[PDB]
């Protein structure tokens, strides 16, 4: 019980740790044989495949009639997202934002700006509805702007992409399940802290993936996959879980997340993503970890 725990928890951690950078290789070489940017890819194929764990997650809860836990899985993905992920990241690799990505940076602040002020009243299945659309429209409008029998160039790369996302989402897995049946064998299992664990545990993939990305100097990979992670969040597992039930206010969390947001698009916008960018980020999200409710929702 202890030991298969620990078993789950080691083996979650090694597939996550090799199965990112398969997902990554697989994701650059894609975006090369498509002739898309590595943002591009980033945004929508690498960000939707590691938000799965987020949209099941609020989807769920919300069928459960736990409404609380839908919403407060979505945003507090993309506070991580923003403040661990790329802050992280952002120290490993330094990215200067060209100026067609710093667009599309806004574009995504419109979006979360847009997300909060009706959500102010909590989120209904219209607010999902309205959000959903958004997101796909903002994949077409980013595809577009990102382009321009089988090839076994082409078959190696899709087989790294994909045994790579069932690594991390698979690993992902483990690594949850692992660290659960442990608590629970050495009784130290609290409710409160595993839901507020909840967020962290579905950004695993975008954690790691964007840790390899960043090793390979892939900054337009980790930006677009952060951008593209948040806007799946909110377009993708919130609306999906507004669709099962009316989602509460969380607009604490919602304003803390339109500031890194800002914060974000104004980095990009006017200097880089680098050093002492990340700093911040990583500081505000300690801060934000500190003084947040627990509870998940
Ligand atoms: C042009 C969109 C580009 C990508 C997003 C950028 C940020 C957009 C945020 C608000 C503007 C749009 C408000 C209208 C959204 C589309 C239509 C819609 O959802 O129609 C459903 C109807 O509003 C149910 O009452
Ligand atoms: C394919 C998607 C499989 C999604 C499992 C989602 C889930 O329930 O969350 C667990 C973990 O975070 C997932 O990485
Ligand atoms: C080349 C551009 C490809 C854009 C694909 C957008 C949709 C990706 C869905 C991934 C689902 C997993
Ligand atoms: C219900 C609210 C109707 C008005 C929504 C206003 C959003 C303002 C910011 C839009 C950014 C695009
Ligand atoms: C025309 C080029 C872009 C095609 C983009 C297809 C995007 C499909 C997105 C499906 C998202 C489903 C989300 C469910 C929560
Ligand atoms: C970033 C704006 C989020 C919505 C703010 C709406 C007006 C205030 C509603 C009461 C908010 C209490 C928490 C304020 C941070
Ligand atoms: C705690 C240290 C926080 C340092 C923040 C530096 C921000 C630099 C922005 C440019
Ligand atoms: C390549 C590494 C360069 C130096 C990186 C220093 C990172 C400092 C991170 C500080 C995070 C916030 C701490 C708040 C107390
Ligand atoms: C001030 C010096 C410490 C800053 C970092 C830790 C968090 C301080 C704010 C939150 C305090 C607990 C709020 C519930
Ligand atoms: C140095 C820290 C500066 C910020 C201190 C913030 C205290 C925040 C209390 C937040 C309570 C949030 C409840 C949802
Ligand atoms: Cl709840
Ligand atoms: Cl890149
Ligand atoms: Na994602
Ligand atoms: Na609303
Ligand atoms: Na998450
Ligand atoms: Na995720």
């Amino acid at each position: 019980m202890v030991i298969l725990g620990v078993g789950y928890f080691l083996l979650g951690l090694i597939l996550l740790y090799y199965g990112s950078d398969w997902f990554v290789l697989g994701s650059e070489r894609i975006a090369r044989h498509f002739n898309v940017s590595n943002f591009v890819i980033g945004a929508t194929v690498m960000a939707i495949g590691t938000s799965l764990p987020e949209i099941l997650t609020s989807a769920y809860a919300s069928y459960m009639h736990a409404p609380g836990i839908s919403i407060g899985n979505a945003i507090g993905s993309c506070i991580c997202n923003i403040g661990l992920v790329l802050g992280l990241s952002a120290i490993i690799s330094p990215i200067i934002v060209d100026k067609n990505l710093q667009k599309n940076i806004l574009v995504y602040l419109l979006f979360v700006i847009f997300a909060a002020v009706i959500g102010i009243d909590g989120f209904s299945w219209i607010d999902g509805v309205v959000l959903l659309i958004l997101f796909i429209i903002y994949l077409r409008w980013t595809v577009k702007n990102g382009s321009a029998k089988n090839n076994p160039s082409v078959v190696f790369s899709l087989v790294l992409l994909i045994i790579g996302l069932i690594g991390v989402l698979v690993g992902a897995e483990l690594f949850v399940d692992g660290a659960k049946k442990i608590a629970l064998a050495l009784d130290i299992s609290d409710k409160v802290i595993g839901f507020t664990l909840v967020a962290f545990g579905t950004s695993l993939p975008e954690l790691m993936v964007s840790l390899a990305a960043a090793k390979r100097n892939l900054g337009g990979m980790v930006l677009g996959n952060v951008i593209g992670s948040n806007i799946a969040d909110i377009g993708g597992a919130l609306a999906v879980g507004s669709l099962f039930m009316h989602l509460p206010a969380e607009n604490v969390q919602m304003a803390v997340l339109v500031i890194m947001s800002l914060l974000l698009y104004l980095f990009a916008k006017y200097s880089k993503i680098g050093r002492w960018q990340g700093i911040l980020f990583l500081a505000l999200y300690i801060i934000a970890i500190a003084s947040l409710r627990m509870g998940g929702g």
